[PDB]
């Protein structure tokens, strides 16, 4: 029986057997007042405090969110859907600690992705019990508000200031600072890690003055705030907020009246209108996201990054070989998870209209010119392959490389990886390759469970990743020092060395996607 005394009360956890050892789990500890009623759309309020023992013995509710219904019955998509009841009462976190209680362990805090519109900490691929068991770190993860309920913005108005879901994250980080020594953790050794929107979040915590002293280091998996989907301008934000008002019959003249109205709508009415606050969207739409609010974010973040105004510390950044393939079966003509999706020059053109709503015609011709100089066979899968690369390079890979260059130009060590292993258990078709999201299970150590039908080469790959991530968090250096592994060099502007992660041998390469990113990074933002 394990009871830990926290500043807000006592909590009881539960013991789990993992690989012939024990980890203790505290699932669903609250970290804020439930944001209901008049608290809807507001910054999270700190926690009142209970007496008696809070039982943290199951995962809490997930925050309200629309769900992916494109492939009912399909594990590939359904594995990302929420697996606890949805509810506005969702502000909870989880802690996993090694047994016996460690003495001053390093802390890993996970922030989930989901486009800022979806996600939850209780997914199976985010289970922190392997990391605690194997590397004797503490793992924490939190639920934060997503969609309008987490990011609705009427700039300058504390009834709806914007960025509320980012303040949920921040307050969870504060909870770790005040409470983690009680569970055996070292608050002076805290690493944030995250994927996609969760990576983008990690990168804004690097820019946010209020987050500066709540963590030590940061890991960014497939995402950063300079991605084109990650930050909403103040103009779009207001247009979207009134557009949602209009659609829910909440249009008013006094802005506090709109918010007051919207606080009487009920969750399903808000969720149901989120998709249309925008004339045209794409499979990568972030209708309600981070904004420059003058509080969490004090200036456009491209300016902060260029001019060196962020937390000085080490970073670990990466991307997957086929980032862009997942999104093509959500609306590109000729694509299906149920066939090899050979498409034609003209389907490719239509595909760009889907992914670049506009985007002048010259904008779109220039993408085509740059990605369709075949060399050459012909090669029926030429156009199918080119559309995934377009989507991956633009949305994930070039933005992560550019964040990494600029961050490192200010004097800090940075490490970059390119993950190129396709899970032997991937339920999506072969043509989709090393998809977005499918490194996560390796980072969390799921392939360490033999019972689970991964190959031997995959167990070893996972074991090596887990060690590198842990060494990064503990010591600031992602090396695996014992099994004569390849050294991971720091990434600098100039040489730009990166490390490949795959089940054969890993290599040091230079200048990932050099020609492609010159296009996205120098030219395209002009059109
Ligand atoms: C700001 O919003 C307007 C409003 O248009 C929207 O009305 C909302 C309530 C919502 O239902 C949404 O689906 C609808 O489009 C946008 O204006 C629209 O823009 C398109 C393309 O230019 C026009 O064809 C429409 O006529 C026009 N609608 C109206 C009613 O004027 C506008 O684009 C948007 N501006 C942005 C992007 O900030
Ligand atoms: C690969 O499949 C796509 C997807 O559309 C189809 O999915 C199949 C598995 C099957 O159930 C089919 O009936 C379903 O519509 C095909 O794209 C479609 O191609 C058909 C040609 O009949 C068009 O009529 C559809 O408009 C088009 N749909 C979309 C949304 O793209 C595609 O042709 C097929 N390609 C192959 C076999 O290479
Ligand atoms: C636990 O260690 C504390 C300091 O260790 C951290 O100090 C940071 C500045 C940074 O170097 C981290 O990477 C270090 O790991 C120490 O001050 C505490 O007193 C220790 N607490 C214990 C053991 O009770
Ligand atoms: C907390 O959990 C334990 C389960 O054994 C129980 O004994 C205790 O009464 C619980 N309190 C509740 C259910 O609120
Ligand atoms: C709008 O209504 C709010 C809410 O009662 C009120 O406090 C505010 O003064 C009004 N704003 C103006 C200046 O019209
Ligand atoms: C090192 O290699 C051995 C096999 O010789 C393996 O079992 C062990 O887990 C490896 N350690 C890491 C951190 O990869
Ligand atoms: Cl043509
Ligand atoms: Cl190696
Ligand atoms: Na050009």
């Amino acid at each position: 029986d394990i009871i830990i005394a926290t500043k807000n009360g006592k909590v009881r956890g539960m013991q789990l057997t993992v690989f012939g050892g024990t980890v203790t789990a505290f699932l669903g500890i609250p970290y804020a007042q439930p944001p209901l009623g008049r608290l809807r759309f507001k910054k999270p309020q700190s926690l009142t405090k209970w007496s008696d023992i809070w039982n943290a013995t199951k995962y809490a509710n997930s925050c309200c969110q629309n769900i992916d219904q494109s492939f009912p019955g399909f594990h590939g998509s359904e594995m990302w859907n929420p697996n606890t009841d949805l509810s506005e009462d969702c502000l909870y976190l989880n802690v996993w600690i090694p047994a016996p209680k460690p003495k001053n362990a390093t802390v890993l805090i996970w922030i989930y992705g989901g486009g800022f519109q979806t996600g939850t900490s209780s997914l199976h691929v985010y289970d922190g019990k392997f990391l605690a068991r194997v590397e004797r770190v503490i793992v924490v993860s939190m639920n934060y508000r997503v969609g309008a309920l987490g990011f609705l913005a009427l700039p300058g108005n504390p009834e709806a200031p914007g960025n509320m879901g980012l303040f949920d994250q921040q307050l969870a980080l504060q909870w770790v600072q005040k409470n983690i020594a009680a569970f055996g953790g070292n608050p002076k050794s805290v690493t944030l890690f995250g994927e996609s929107a969760g990576a983008a979040s990690v990168s804004l915590h690097l820019l946010s003055p209020g987050s500066h002293s709540l963590f030590t280091r940061a890991i960014l998996q497939s995402g950063s705030f300079n991605a084109p989907w990650a930050v909403t301008s103040l103009y779009e934000a207001r247009n979207r907020t009134l557009n949602l008002a209009k659609l829910t019959g909440c249009s008013r003249e006094n802005e506090t009246e709109i918010i007051k109205c919207l606080r009487n709508k009920d969750p399903q009415e808000i969720l149901l209108n989120e998709a249309f606050v925008v004339p045209y969207g794409t499979p990568l739409s972030v209708n309600f996201g981070p904004t420059v609010d003058g509080d969490f974010l004090t200036d456009m973040p491209d300016i902060l990054l260029e001019l060196g105004q962020f937390k000085k510390t080490q970073i670990l950044v990466g991307v997957n070989k086929d980032e862009g393939t997942a999104f093509l079966v959500y609306g590109a003509p000729g694509f299906s998870k149920d066939n090899n999706s050979i498409i034609t020059r003209k389907e490719f053109q239509e595909g760009l209209k889907i992914f670049f709503p506009g985007v002048s015609e010259f904008g779109k011709e220039s993408i085509l010119f740059h990605y369709t100089d075949w060399v050459d066979d012909q090669r029926p899968e030429n156009y199918r392959e080119a559309l995934g690369d377009v989507v991956g390079d633009y949305n994930f890979i070039c933005p992560a490389l550019e964040f990494t260059k600029k961050f490192s130009e200010w004097g800090n060590n940075a490490f970059f990886y390119y993950f190129e292993h396709r899970s032997s258990k991937l339920p999506w078709p072969e043509w989709m390759g090393v998809m977005h999201g499918y490194e996560i299970e390796f980072v969390f150590g799921l392939p360490l469970e033999r019972r689970d039908q991964y190959t031997k080469a995959e167990e070893i790959l996972s074991r090596s990743i887990v060690k590198r991530w842990a060494n990064f968090a503990k010591y600031g250096n992602p090396q695996e020092t014992q099994n004569q592994s390849t050294s991971w060099p720091v990434f600098k502007s100039t040489e730009q060395k990166y490390l490949t992660l795959n089940t054969e041998s890993t290599r040091i390469m230079t200048k990932l996607r050099a020609q492609q990113c010159r296009f996205w990074t120098s030219f395209f933002p002009k059109v």
